[PDB]
This record gives C-alpha cells, sequence and structure tokens, in this order.
C-alpha cells in the first residue's frame, strides 16, 4: 500500500487504506485521509490535510510554499477535502498569513494536468478546472464551476456558481454565479443554461435566471438598481438568490 | 539496450532490441517498446500501448494515461506511436475511449514538445510538430506536415489540414485547411504556409495554384460548394490543390474563416 | 548527507562542499554547481553547465537539455546560471546552439516560476521574474528587472527591456523597449511601468523625462530613425532615456506598438 521506495517523513499521519506510488515525498505535518491513492513522483509539503478517496497523479507538488515575495515560511495550511482528482504536474501552494493562512479545496473537484492553484485560493465543490488552468492567489471558485484549458485567474477574482470561463481566458474581475465568459480580457457572452440543465433545475428557474441576467447585463441599469430590481425574484427561487448574491458580494465590479 | 535497474519493468511489458529505458521510470502492463526506442528517466508508460521504432522520449512524460473527461473508464483502450517520434519534457498522451475510436494514434517523424498534450481519440499523422503547451482537447486529427506554434488549444472534433501553421497561442474551434496560416483566440485565417511549401520543395506553378486557391475560397463569396466546384480544374491538374480542395470538402462542420 | 544517496551525480561534476542535492536527482557530466545552491527532488541537470551559489531549483525541472530546434545537430554548447536564482517546479531551460554564441545565460536573483521555458540562446538578466508558463522561443534577451506575467509567450530573436511588463497571456513578436507595458496577443504598447520605477527608487524627474520619451517614440509620428534623434539631447541627462533609447535603437525585429 505504501511503496517502500516512497519517504514518508515520522510526523506525517496516513489512514489504513492510503497507497502511496514510488519516488513519492510525505512531507512533515501531512495527513492523507482514507480511500487516498497518490501516485508516483508526488511532493507532498506540510501543514497540510488530505480528505478521503482522492487521487494525486505523478509530477505533482502538493502543498508547497508560494515564491509570492510576501511569503516569508509562517506555517501556512493547504486543506483538499474529499473525492478530489488532481491530474499529472499539478501545483498546489498552501496560504499566506496576510490572508487567513489557508488555500482550501472541497469535494468532488476535477483539477486537470498542470493547472496551478495559487496560495489562499478557495475552491469549492464539483468544480473542473481544465489543463493548465492557473489561479494566481486569493481566487473563490464556488460549486459547479467549469474553467476551460489555459483560464488564467488574477489574484482576488470571485468565480460565481455555475459559471464557465472558455479556454484561454483571462479573468481580471469577478464572474457572478451561471455567466459564461471568454477571451483575453475575458467578457461576459450569456448564461450556463447547459450547466443548469445538467442539474434538473427547474424550467421556471432557468427562466428566473435569464430575466436576472437581463436586469444586470442587458438594460442600462447600474449594479444598485439591478440588486434593487432582482429582491423579489431572489427571494422567490433559491437559485436566483445565488447569482443576486455573487452581483452583491463583487465589490471588484462585475466581468462584462 | 540499457535497461536501468531503477526502473519498474512490469512482466507483460514487451521490449525489442536496443530498448534504453531511464532510472525512476514505469514501463506499465501491456506496453510494447520497438527497436532503439529509447525512454528517459522518471517517464511513466501505461498500456495497451504500441510505441514504434527509434522513438525518444523524455523525463515527467505520461504516456497512456486514462483521460479524466470520464470518471467511470472503459477498457481495452489503446495508444498507437510509430517510428522516429521525439517526445520531449512533460508531454501527456491520453489512450482512446470505448465510446468512440478506443485509439489515439501517432504516425512517424513527429516531434512533440514540452507539456504538450495529445487528448483521447487524436490522431497525428506524420512529419507534424506540436510546439511548448500545444493542447488538442481530444478527437483531433492532424494531418501530415501540420505545425502548431506554442500554446496551441485545440476544441474536440477539429481537423487540422495537411501543412498548416497555428501561431503562437491560437484557440481553434473549426477545421484548418491545408496549408492555411490562423492566428488568434478565436482563430482566423490569415494567409498559406509559403515558406513550409517552398521547405518541402513544391513546384513554383502549385505554389501560385495554390495562392489562387485561398483567394477561391476566402476571398470571393463563393458557398463551399462553389468554391469546390471553381477548385475542381485545379484540384485534377495538382495533387497539392487536391489536398487543399478535400480538406475544405471532409469540414462538415465549417473552416476558419 | 548534503547529497541524498538516491541522486545520481557524475563523476566529471564539480560541486562546492556545501551543494544539497534531494533523492532521484541527476547532475550530469560537465554540471558545475556553486556553494549555498540547494537542487530539489527528482531535478535533471545536463552539461556543460554551470550553476552559481545559493541557487534553488526545485522539482521535475529539466535544466541543460539540448533544444529540439532542428538547427542544433549535437555541438558542444553551454549553459551558464549566475547567484540567488529561484527555479520553481518544471522549467526547462536549453542550452546554446553554434549559430548563436552556444551559450544560454541566466543572471542573478532572477525568479522562474513553474513551468517557465527558457530556449536555446536566451540571455535573462538580473531581478527579472517570469510568471508560470513564461515561454521564451530561442535567442531572447530579458534585461534587468522584467516581469514576463503568467502564459507570455515570446518569438525568437525578441528583446525584453529593463523594467518591462508584460501582461497575462501576453504574445510578444516586436522588441519591448525598457519600461515599457505590453498587453495582448499580439502584444500592444500601453504606457510604461511607472508603478515599478516609482517602487524601484527613480527619480520624479527620470519619470518625467521617460513620459516625454514615451511620446516621441509611439504618439507624434516620428519614425525610429526620427525619434532616436529627438531622444538624445533628453537621453544625455538622464541614464534612464538612455536605456530607453537604447532598447529601441537595438530593436532588430521592430517595437510592439
Ligand atoms: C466535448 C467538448 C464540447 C468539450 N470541450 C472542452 C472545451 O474546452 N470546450 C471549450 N472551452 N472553451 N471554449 N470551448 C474541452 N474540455 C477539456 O477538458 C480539455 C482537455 C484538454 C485540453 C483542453 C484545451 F484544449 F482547452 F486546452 C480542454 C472541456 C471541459 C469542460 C467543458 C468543455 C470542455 C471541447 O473541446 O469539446
Ligand atoms: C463530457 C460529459 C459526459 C461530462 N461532463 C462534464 C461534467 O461536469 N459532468 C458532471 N456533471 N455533474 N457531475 N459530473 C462537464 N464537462 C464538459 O466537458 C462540458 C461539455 C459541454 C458543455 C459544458 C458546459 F456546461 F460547461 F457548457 C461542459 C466535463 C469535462 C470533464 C469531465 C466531466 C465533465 C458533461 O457535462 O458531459
Ligand atoms: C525562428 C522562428 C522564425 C520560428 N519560431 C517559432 C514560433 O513560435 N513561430 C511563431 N509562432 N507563432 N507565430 N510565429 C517558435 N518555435 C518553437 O518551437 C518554440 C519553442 C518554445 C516556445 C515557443 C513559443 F514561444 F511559441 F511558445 C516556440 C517554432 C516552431 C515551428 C515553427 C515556428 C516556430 C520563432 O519564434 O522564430
Ligand atoms: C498582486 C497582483 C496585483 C499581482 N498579480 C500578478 C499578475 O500576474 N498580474 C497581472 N498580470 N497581467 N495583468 N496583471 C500575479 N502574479 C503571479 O506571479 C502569478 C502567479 C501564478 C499565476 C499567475 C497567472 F495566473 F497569471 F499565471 C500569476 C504576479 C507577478 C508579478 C507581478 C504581478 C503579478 C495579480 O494577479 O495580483
Amino acid at each position: 500500500l505504501i511503496d517502500p521506495r516512497a519517504i514518508i517523513d515520522p510526523s506525517a499521519r496516513l489512514a489504513a487504506d492510503v497507497q502511496v506510488g514510488p519516488w513519492s515525498i510525505v512531507g512533515a505535518e501531512v495527513e492523507i485521509g482514507e480511500g487516498t491513492v497518490i501516485g508516483p513522483h508526488v511532493v507532498l509539503k506540510g501543514p497540510t490535510k488530505i480528505g478521503k478517496h482522492n487521487r494525486i497523479y505523478q509530477f505533482s507538488s502538493v502543498g508547497e510554499d508560494t515564491p509570492d515575495l510576501k511569503y516569508k515560511g509562517e506555517p501556512t495550511r493547504l486543506v483538499i477535502g474529499d473525492h478530489n482528482v488532481i491530474r499529472e504536474g499539478v501545483t498546489i501552494h498552501r496560504g499566506t498569513v496576510q490572508d487567513r493562512a489557508e488555500t482550501t479545496i472541497g469535494d468532488h473537484n476535477l483539477i486537470m494536468a498542470y493547472a496551478h492553484i495559487g496560495h489562499d485560493s478557495v475552491i469549492g465543490n464539483h468544480c473542473i478546472l481544465v489543463n493548465n488552468t492557473a489561479l494566481a492567489g486569493h481566487v473563490h471558485v464556488d460549486d459547479w464551476a467549469i474553467l476551460s484549458g489555459y483560464t488564467l485567474v488574477h489574484q482576488y477574482c470571485r468565480i460565481g456558481a455555475h459559471s464557465f470561463s472558455g479556454m484561454g481566458s483571462a479573468i481580471g474581475k469577478d464572474v457572478p454565479a451561471y455567466v459564461t465568459v471568454f477571451g483575453n480580457p475575458a467578457e461576459a457572452r450569456s448564461m450556463n443554461f447547459e450547466g443548469m440543465r445538467r442539474r434538473g433545475f427547474s424550467s421556471e428557474a432557468i427562466h428566473a435566471l435569464r430575466r436576472a441576467y437581463k436586469v444586470v447585463y442587458r438594460q442600462g441599469h447600474t449594479v444598485e438598481e439591478a440588486l434593487a430590481e432582482l429582491a423579489e425574484s431572489a427571494a422567490q427561487f433559491p437559485e436566483v438568490a445565488v447569482f443576486r448574491d455573487s452581483i452583491q458580494s463583487a465589490t471588484r465590479g462585475i466581468t462584462r
């Protein structure tokens, strides 16, 4: 289960059915939960906590220090939840003290080859980061979001739930929930109706979100004006409230 | 032949004469390696996979992994690499899926540069160059002598024409006709690869005929049906123009404009 | 001790006494490593290659490989890295070609972040930052304090000026003058790096001269001939406008506009 060619630090805690492949390093203060398979040629650094039924593939560096010139060796953390797939050559950096000292990943996330998750980023659940997606730092990715290949995200951006970025997008402003963005710089194109159908949203909820999109994007309304007008629809449909909350929380401005 | 003793060779693996495997490489079950093939250190080969003769695979490459795109993998799906290919550092090459071809296929004399990605069910021909960080999403067909420049991204189901050229950072969502130069995200057709035609020793008359073939398709407001009819005489006279005409006729889902 | 027993050190390797080499790393023939330098695990160092003092090279880096460029034919070419450099996860640095000066050179205090690529015959200065996935095609000159943000792509023979800044996803095909800010694919000149200069301790007067300098080249309709003339005067009063004027003089590919 633990390959003999692997290096397991004395201070690392592993669960019973944890598999570690050859030429992998499990460093000091790395906990790894039940059902988790660490491939060959993985480097894990701590303090890091990994959940259960996770798969980390070869040439991944999970829990390295950020090279960000404001980090200075503080004992910052990385937390990964359950049922995640981290593919080949992914880099995940621990938090910085300037902002909560923790990088967090939720459950059922799929982080494809050579993706980069920067210091202090927060991923939710059921997210897909396609190959070479890069989160600069302090990026919040809400549940069910899809960032397509080579999507670049500037520090401090919020990517809303069920949002979609096109391949090679460069995001500089918050992406609201359900919104589709494309290009460098990314600009909003529509709502992720496909994404909503893929979760059996009530058709009334899809029609409600289509209306909400128009209130914000296609009616010359200011953000305050749009939020005001979304109030009733929000209180009526919890689906619309996610959208409403994602704009309200974006006082860095929204991706247009 | 030199098999590094720090390598892991699965007992079901088959190595031909003069195969080298560097330290800390894995040749997994049902991997066949052809004569004179050099596997570097830190390579992961997974099967079922057939690699031909006189290949070179560099460190940190993962060759014959399963696509992450399916949660519940099907087997058997295959990867076939031919002869005299160079696969540089960190390249990822996924096997096929049961849904579709069940096989990812690379021909001969290809150069796949560092951190390139070849997705499931893709088909590469001969004498192609995929520059660093080129990414084929899946079901991509790259025909002979095509050059994808650095950080080219190709949507699933796209055909990249023979002797075509994509500029660095291009994102291709439609078929690229043979010989055409494309640039941008999203990719736009700019001109023809006249440089490659000359480098490959095409005649000035074939080059001139292809310069006119481009104008017929792109600059005269013809339906593709009408462009194809306008090219039929040129295509009959020049096999190089028939390759162009064929790549346009085979593009049911439209060409990069 | 300091050399991990699981590392491979070639007999013809010269390591200073306090040099750390982590497990499953290779130090190839004719690799020289200077005092203080820490080599991580799973690193491949190939020669002939000189690494200076107090360097740090992270896992999955390939430092000193041959270029795949078809114009290299196995000649004895080198790589030189200076002191106090940080090379992160998965970086690729290729050695020179005989067609230039047979050397790839890196200076001191450089930060080269994950999966960056430094191609054959590139020369990096001092205090540069190459963010994740930056790619220099080859013969690229990056001057001191340049920052290339993530996924910056640089065409061969391009010069990146001192104190310049390239935005995420930039694709540079023409020289970037010193102090200039560029964004986009293709790259576009979008003023000068005033924030970097102010923080670097440049004088109010130098910044003001540079603003007029920028107008001379970019906003007055002058040619490079014309504009270089017009800078002479200011180039005398300030070193900075000299560095700027020099960057425009040496621009063999034209300048980013
Ligand atoms: C089946 C499908 C419709 C899905 N798809 C995928 C795609 O990138 N579509 C797209 N993005 N931006 N504009 N279009 C690729 N895909 C992928 O995950 C994929 C895998 C490797 C490389 C890449 C690339 F080229 F972008 F670097 C992508 C995926 C993942 C989630 C959602 C959609 C798509 C695609 O290309 O065809
Ligand atoms: C290709 C696939 C069968 C799988 N898939 C994807 C998915 O998120 N499935 C899922 N939903 N809920 N739980 N799992 C999203 N996806 C996709 O590739 C995808 C394709 C077209 C359009 C879109 C959308 F909604 F964003 F416009 C996405 C992908 C890529 C890799 C792995 C899994 C999946 C999907 O929707 O169809
Ligand atoms: C000598 C040459 C004329 C060729 N060339 C190369 C190039 O990228 N040209 C180009 N791309 N997009 N637009 N033009 C790079 N090159 C390369 O192989 C190369 C290597 C590393 C990184 C990159 C980059 F920058 F694109 F990420 C490229 C190559 C390979 C085949 C054909 C042409 C070119 C180049 O830059 O100068
Ligand atoms: C703190 C900061 C203002 C700086 N910054 C950084 C950035 O790339 N800014 C930027 N690029 N183009 N337009 N803006 C990211 N950053 C980084 O080094 C960084 C780290 C990981 C990934 C990336 C990405 F996604 F672009 F690949 C970048 C850095 C390094 C030096 C200077 C500025 C910035 C950023 O996003 O927030």
